[PDB]
């Protein structure tokens, strides 16, 4: 049995129960050789799949993509094939003022702006991580040294009108987005980014434990579109959380 | 100075509390109220009992909140704007899952909002989730005690009947949107029901209000079994000696 | 057979099936003493009942509280026990400018702004009362010598944000009810209140015959301060009016 | 001069304020001469229109076509020229089984069924009757003889699926219409026609005033297509009804 | 042997029809019938006018709807079960571009469902579209006349006044779905308002029909110009020509 | 001048170039580009593989767009940024109808709207249509090609799981929406399933961007046999042949 998109088998998984999830598949190998013994399994699509060992436990690192519909895929494939817990990582725009680039959120619940969720639960359903694994990222991400955030997220299909952003092609928001950043700002809401209303709604109506820890790329109250320069060092930082996280999952 | 309209009560009554209790039932307001120190009755009217203590030197509130979400967001309403942030809420529930038994405690992650009035807070993709301060709080009070502790999600209800797709009822029938409705939540792992929680939860997470539910199980929706008069007299006494130290951890 | 939550049985009603549903707790023995021979039966949480008879038949008189959820609870109660007519008197926020403190409202049709009415039947369903209802509803406050307003009352889950109010906490009022007591009031909506919806709609799709006649105790559009002597003599006059209801659906 | 579709003018009502609006255009010239100096006005399209003159007061007789849309249209248009009551007369499909070929129905609120009525209001707002016109139907209903029914109707855009109708082409009916009928019945709904949800709601949230009666011509527990048989007498029946109902709304 | 309830036909009257054209106005019914052999008037009830010809030795039903989606629903419904496949809708629209004019056609590629009636054949999410092979016939015979023809997106109402975002009425109001939802289709790319597509196009799409929807345009919401009453009499006689000439491509 | 953020490319990359054909595996994008004339390799990153290459003289864009309307959405923007006006999708799709065969190609005529991005850029009911001109020029490129072609409406899903009512998953459960769905979309006509359709024809219509799609089917959900290597691959070839003959027919 080998699933159909993600190209590996059980076997090829060593046991693992935990997965790491960032969204680009660039990003895999480099959380793997943060672990022990990583290996190469897959790379089709999206979605490129590695395994390694964390404190002698099996772990399964596993690209997305961007957005709901390619990250239900995967998490529906890793866990046909044993997996139970998984952890996102990734990157987000801060929307309030006080957020700066560099910081770690992580999610206790996301504003569901997507499609997927509804494909797993209704509208009223909550999108909530786990609660083990959200503590786990707040504990890793406060022991790295980070400044780090717990709230609300908001979880959009787009990155540009869902997201309230003006400096596009048409530069028109339909009317359910337009006002909605200052909406959420004014309702607490942190960060928008694009897959964990789909993962957290997901994963709490199917048995699967699942949490959000995301690095700040931008603040929406400056500007639009994120600087590159800010990127690689708020990456580093996030991975390095991320498994640290793991590890305290597995412990 | 002012007085709120429905509570009775002036922020010079509540001594700086910043923190309330708030249970369902206005006769349990008392009995949390001495579990603290110096307890001091302050106002009844309609479903709203409301109390003062002290608890560690600091002023704490206790206050009803009658069923449902339309009387609960009058209580929270009239409270913050008495200078209270912080609301433990603690209630009873039936529990949904067989291995969640009567006695057990359940902190409440995220809410299915099967209620009114979390809409006029915040529309429905918004989470009806708890502060995770209060809810990590909650978690430790409800296992220091000894209690046996499920963290999950809680399908909140506008309605005690058909909502909780109950069929012992004068009708008997239940509309299309509940039918079948308590399998999909077992399923999908929910663990139980009460009627407060989201519209609780949608409000405060989003007017910077810090909230959380603990709530005690008095009945399993799939246990034929009946609970004893004495496990049910202890789970009383165990939610509310549990809220009262989950707020001394938020206390600062 | 006692009710989860009224603490009654069958017997303790003395065949009673009309129950008169007022809010407020204290208001239960000031409208039965109004009636022969009222007697106390219980009283948990928000609900208090009492029983008495009007022209030698059997009556309740059991308080809701405030808001749908808790309303169902004792509308269900009482039906399981043969009440089959259950009258409402409540207090209401007026917003036409031509309604007066003191003047009487009989709903005929409740905006429904609430949950609960739709954990009886969709949205598309009107929350009407039984026109015999209205109709009694109406002869009373006539005969009373009140002005008498027949028409749509606005049915809100809240007080404040549902309501258009914003001397609150945040100061705000979600999208969904910025602007609406405006359009309310362009609609011809007569008044706020918190219960109509749920009453109507669970009654008139259960076989449950209902209504609601309603004292104004605020005009959101008026200035002034109405005196004490109105105030009082209003809830005074809503509950005659209601009992005299109730003896017209009685024969 | 003339409005838009109905080809009238001001001068051409000759004063009436109160519209009869049947659905088919060949019952207007029969309404209209039940009253006294009937005088034909126009006909365009599905509108046909008449004035006539009750004691002395004008009244016009217009017909609306099936559904909503056709029906908005009439009334707008009628208003612009001083029209303020509407009495709607149609025929009707009942749902509960003790409702019989020839009896009459008074909606005392409306499912909302169809589209239009949402153009004018939201969907939580009632389809309801003004209460006076509610009245003046039961009077003039009840006084003529026949068997009443008060209360809730089932307003559809459709005759076939909308009303959980089999006998089709396709034989098909989408899941939110599959099981409707029984939900109705168990509701206790009266009965199914296609313009009261419109009507009411455009007419309630729009300072007018309006009703609807309706004569049975199938009773569903039994069939789908009406009998012909039987159509002429009830007609006949209904508009008898609905002239005197107008009687009772002269001022 | 049944004669159908609204109609008023039986399947013999159509002599073999599987295509109809179905304006809305019973009086354009005998207007499309004279273009074509042998027009036969077959019955009148309500705002059904029906009629059967013969193109190029086919037989053909002309059919009026009356306004609206539901008076429309019956027509196709009861044209279907006496063995009608395609429908083709020739109507009046009002163009909210200014690109086009008063006389042009426009053929529609999808309807925006602001109707009631398509929701009771498909749920919301499902696309009001006609039959590829309708539109390409429409606007082959379209372009053959000599018109200027526009293939777009069509908002499709329930009502002519507020859903159409008028003003001009008795109170003046409309509700807050349609404010500003002119503006909002015009920046959109819709073309142009009328009042059956939506429920004709998904009626006929979710049920093994084909349809498609011609227009000429009799008003322009964005020129304060007045059309000719002689350029309104042409777009009339040409827009019945023009459903006809898409009439015999489909029966080729 | 400015470099767009997702894929990594500016406008002088693209040459002049307005047409994009748009596949969904990033795999696919030099196999397209090595069709045409002269392609070159623009850029890689995330799910967005973007190559030039020239049509009869003419620049093209080559993207891919990974699975999902959200991923879609960024890759459209981006290149509208950049100038490009036309997008063609290619991609694979499940069919549901049985007359439907593993290697027949379909021409979306319009999308059920099984996504949350198309309502990101307009309210549910606007239609996902394609452009005219787009979906003419697809019918005829696939039908040239000797391929079986349908033209009708696609299910478009944001999963490949539930929403396309699989049950042989982790949990075997479909959320009510979903439960019976397949079967309604096979008795309304639908054709296929696929996962961007909704976003892709929903954006670009209310945006001013001409768009279409085109898809290879390479399972039938009705059929147990397993389609064998040769005609899958033979499949794959014959969607991107397809798919720049459709480019080809709408330059200008
Ligand atoms: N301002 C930002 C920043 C980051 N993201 C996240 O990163 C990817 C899109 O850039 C997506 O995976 C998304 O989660 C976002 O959506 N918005
Ligand atoms: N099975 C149960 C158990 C408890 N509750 C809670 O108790 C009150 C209504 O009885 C409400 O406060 C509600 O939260 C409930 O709804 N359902
Ligand atoms: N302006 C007003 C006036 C009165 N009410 C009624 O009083 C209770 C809340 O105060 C509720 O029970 C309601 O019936 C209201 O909601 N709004
Ligand atoms: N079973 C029935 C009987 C009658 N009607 C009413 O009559 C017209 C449709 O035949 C419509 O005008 C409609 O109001 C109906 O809808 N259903
Ligand atoms: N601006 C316009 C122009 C025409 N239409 C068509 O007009 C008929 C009702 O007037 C309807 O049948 C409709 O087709 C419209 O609705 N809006
Ligand atoms: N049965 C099928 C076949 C194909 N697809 C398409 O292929 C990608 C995911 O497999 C997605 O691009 C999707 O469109 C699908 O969803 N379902
Ligand atoms: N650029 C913008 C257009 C419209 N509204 C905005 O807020 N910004
Ligand atoms: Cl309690
Ligand atoms: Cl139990
Ligand atoms: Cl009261
Ligand atoms: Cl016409
Ligand atoms: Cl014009
Ligand atoms: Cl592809
Ligand atoms: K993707
Ligand atoms: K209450
Ligand atoms: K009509």
């Amino acid at each position: 049995k080998t699933v159909f998109h993600l190209g590996v088998t059980e076997a090829d998984l060593n046991g693992a129960t935990l997965a790491i999830i960032p969204g680009d598949p660039a990003r895999v190998q480099k959380i793997a050789e943060l672990m022990d013994n990583p290996v190469f399994l897959a790379s089709h699509r999206e979605y490129t799949v590695y395994r390694a060992e964390l404190d002698g436990q099996s772990v399964v690192v596993c690209s997305t993509g961007i957005g709901g519909p390619s990250t239900s895929i995967a998490v529906e494939e890793l866990a046909q094939l044993g997996v139970r817990t998984f952890l996102r990582v990734g990157t987000t725009g801060a929307i309030q003022p006080h957020v700066n680039v560099g910081d770690m959120i992580v999610t206790t619940g996301s504003v569901r702006l997507d499609g997927a969720s509804l494909h797993f639960a209704p509208m009223e359903f909550p999108a909530v991580p786990d609660f083990d694994v959200a503590t786990a990222m707040k504990a890793a991400a406060q022991e790295s040294g980070a400044t780090v955030h717990m709230g609300v997220t908001a979880s959009s299909d787009t990155f540009y009108p869902g997201q309230e952003r003006y400096d596009t092609f048409t530069g028109r928001v339909v009317r359910r987005f337009q006002g909605s950043m200052k909406e959420w700002q004014d309702m607490g809401v942190l960060n928008f980014e694009m897959e964990s209303a789909t993962l957290l709604t997901m994963c709490a109506s199917s048995g699967l434990k699942a949490g959000c820890v995301a690095g700040v790329i931008i603040n929406r109250t400056q500007k639009e579109i994120p600087d590159h320069a800010t990127l690689k060092e708020t990456e580093a930082r996030s991975i390095k959380v991320v498994v640290e996280a793991a590890r305290k999952m597995l412990k």
